[PDB]
């Protein structure tokens, strides 16, 4: 499913994103826009084997089982095609559990690099919550 600006917003705060760990809603929709283009099927692969998964680019090395990361952990206990599902939750519950690994949002290199600085309330601005 490829969300619409607002409604990922909603669904994110719904779940629990707004001020999740001190970051704002519009850190999170930002990060989305940039590591998928707000679609859920959206797949990656690195260099070194890994792939990344979904609305928030979830990394196989340490977060999901994909089968096929030899030597990689499933910190968030899940199989990583969960994470592109048209339903968030899998991947809002392994986002929470990333932004608390102690680096914070700094673990997506898309909302470093692009986000991290910026006025982020824009991408909430205009919608309905
Ligand atoms: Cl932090
Ligand atoms: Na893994």
């Amino acid at each position: 499913k490829v969300f619409g600006r607002c409604e990922l917003a909603a669904a994110m705060k719904r779940h629990g994103l707004d001020n999740y760990r001190g970051y704002s809603l519009g850190n999170w929709v930002c990060a989305a826009k940039f590591e998928s283009n707000f679609n859920t099927q959206a797949t990656n692969r690195n260099t070194d084997g890994s792939t990344d998964y979904g609305i928030l680019q979830i990394n196989s090395r340490w977060w999901c089982n994909d089968g096929r990361t030899p030597g990689s952990r499933n910190l968030c206990n899940i199989p990583c095609s969960a994470l592109l599902s048209s339903d968030i939750t899998a991947s809002v519950n392994c986002a929470k559990k990333i932004v608390s690994d102690g680096n914070g949002m700094n673990a997506w290199v898309a909302w470093r690099n692009r986000c991290k600085g910026t006025d982020v309330q824009a991408w909430i601005r205009g919608c309905r919550l």
